[PDB]
């Protein structure tokens, strides 16, 4: 309970193949994957794809984030997730919810292949999301919130996104119907 | 370890991101978004359609079960699964059986897209099944053992829906071969 | 926390719906599904279908070993994973990365139908990995360290994979650009 088992941080320190930094970062890979197989069998608008494809960049800058402990004074500064990120995921989540209908209820995910994989990956981004707030639990001082924050606003475009790209509209949940 | 990193369930109350409940009923919108997935990508018949849009309607009602904590005597009668949900997957089950042959081992997944993503459907509704387990292991009295019950009957059924939709056939596991 | 909630390993012993050594086996189904949906929304090579089914094989194998607890001279021999199974990986990790060019960063996941769909399935072998070394330690005497290790060398041959399938090439991360 042996060197079979662990692996290694961005700075080389080893931790076990269940650490929760490194499940946040794993995660934030499964999220990126989403993401790639959504524009891959989606097949979005030009100003769509590069939205996303921004995000695939931000999804490994918070895995470095994750994966590099905080400490006083580093050789050199690392790579983290800012709040200038989050202020972006807000801008997008602002322009593309302007022209969407006011929704009163929760809406079935599926529609085009595009907005049903938005919905897997927006998913897949609040799995990672809960991952994140885990490494902060199990190392308050030496994970940053801000990889969770962004992936908190992630999955908030993700589903406004999906509701843009849905041909099938709104669909809505009929409780108990 | 502050309300960074906290949520409310349905009654308002809050909870750690990584509450036993609301990785539950996370686990069924995951469900969820696979099915529509499936739907979206698998270009199923009308039947098959109907089906799998009902039970994403009842996902959100168990997910609706999952995150309202049971009481004595509730201000008004909360949205539970009940029996007849349990009652009617089964009747699919039988339904769609009928007509495929004896199996006697495991089938490798994949097929049509359809039949794939029924597969990635039924894994993801028994992940989410073993979440609602560990729900009501961490909530003896207030969490509902039906969801998990209801989410064990439909990975019965997600599987017989893959047999069905399968063109090729049942590709047997050939142990150690 | 009675028989709601639990099942059986391949032994018929009771286990919660919850054991680690469920959970590795049933993340081994989830990846297998994944491997099935790549293949049918991918539209492989022969040759790519012809491994990718032996690992999906191989993945039930897997699953047999870790449902099937290590006993001190048992009624008739196990099916186990073996060296040779993590020695055929390596073999066509070797063959299908010789072609490819030198790599220098971490590559957005995407791409084809293909590669996008190989990358998810990584993540998901990489999630499987991680819950099959958990197995393990929760059971140091009693859970072969093969599966985890068989995961771990396939993961590295869905990266391979996935490069090879790529249209796009290598799209590569820019660290905070
Ligand atoms: C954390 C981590 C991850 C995390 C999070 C990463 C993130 N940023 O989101 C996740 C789980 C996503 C990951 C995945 C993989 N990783 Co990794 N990872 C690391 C790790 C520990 C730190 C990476 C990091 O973020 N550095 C911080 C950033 C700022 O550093 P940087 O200036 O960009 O420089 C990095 C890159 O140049 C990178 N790099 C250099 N050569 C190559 C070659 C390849 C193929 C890749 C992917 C990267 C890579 O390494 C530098 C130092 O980290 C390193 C080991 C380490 N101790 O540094 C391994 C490492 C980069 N990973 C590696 C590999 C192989 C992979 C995977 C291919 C594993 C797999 N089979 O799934 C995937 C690739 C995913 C992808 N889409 O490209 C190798 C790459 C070397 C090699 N064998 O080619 C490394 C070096 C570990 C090792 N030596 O075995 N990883
Ligand atoms: C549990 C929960 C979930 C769970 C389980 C829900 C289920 N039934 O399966 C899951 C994880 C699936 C979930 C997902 C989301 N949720 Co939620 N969720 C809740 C929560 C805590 C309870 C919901 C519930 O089941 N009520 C029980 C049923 C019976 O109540 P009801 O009579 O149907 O009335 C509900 C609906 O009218 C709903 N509602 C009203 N306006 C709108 C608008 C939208 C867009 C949605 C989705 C729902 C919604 O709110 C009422 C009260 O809950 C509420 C907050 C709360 N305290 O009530 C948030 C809440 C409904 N969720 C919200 C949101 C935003 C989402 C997501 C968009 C988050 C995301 N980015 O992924 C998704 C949407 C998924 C979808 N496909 O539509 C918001 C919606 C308000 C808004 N900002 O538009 C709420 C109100 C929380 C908040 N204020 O921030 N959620
Ligand atoms: C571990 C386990 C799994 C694991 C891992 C299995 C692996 N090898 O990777 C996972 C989670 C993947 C799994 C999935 C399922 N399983 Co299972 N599983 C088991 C279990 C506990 C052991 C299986 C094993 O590996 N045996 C070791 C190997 C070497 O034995 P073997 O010589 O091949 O003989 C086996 C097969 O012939 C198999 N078998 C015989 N008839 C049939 C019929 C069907 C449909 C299947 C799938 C298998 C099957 O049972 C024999 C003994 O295990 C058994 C119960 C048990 N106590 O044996 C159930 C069992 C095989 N599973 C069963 C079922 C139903 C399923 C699922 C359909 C559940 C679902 N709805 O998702 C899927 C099918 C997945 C697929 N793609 O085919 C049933 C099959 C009988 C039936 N009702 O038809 C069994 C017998 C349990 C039960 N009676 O309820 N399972
Ligand atoms: C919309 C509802 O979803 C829940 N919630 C909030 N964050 C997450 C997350 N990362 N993952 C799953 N569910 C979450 C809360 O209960 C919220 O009110
Ligand atoms: C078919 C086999 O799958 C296991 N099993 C039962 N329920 C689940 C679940 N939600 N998830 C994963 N595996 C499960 C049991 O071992 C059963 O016998
Ligand atoms: C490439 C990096 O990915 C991490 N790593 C190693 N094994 C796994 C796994 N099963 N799952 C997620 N991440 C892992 C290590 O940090 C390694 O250095």
């Amino acid at each position: 309970r042996g060197d079979d088992g662990t692996t290694g941080l961005s700075d080389m320190s080893r931790v076990a193949k269940t650490d929760a930094r490194l499940v946040a970062y794993a995660d934030c890979d499964e999220a990126n994957a989403a993401i790639g197989a959504a524009l891959a069998l989606g097949h979005p608008d030009t100003q769509i794809t590069d939205v996303l494809r921004q995000i695939q960049n931000d999804l490994f800058d918070a895995g470095a984030d994750l994966s590099t402990p905080i400490v006083e004074n580093p050789k050199h500064p690392p790579l983290r997730i800012a709040q200038s990120y989050i202020d972006r995921l807000e801008g997008w989540c602002d322009a593309y919810n302007a022209g969407l209908p006011a929704l009163k209820s929760f809406v079935l995910p599926g529609g085009s292949p595009l907005s049903a994989l938005l919905h897997v990956a927006r998913t897949v981004v609040r799995r990672a999301e809960r991952s994140a707030w885990a490494a902060v639990d199990a190392h308050p001082e030496g994970v940053s919130v801000l990889p969770a924050k962004y992936l908190n606003r992630l999955s908030d475009l993700l589903f406004i996104l999906s509701r843009v790209a849905n041909p099938d509209g709104d669909v809505l949940w009929r409780p108990g119907g």
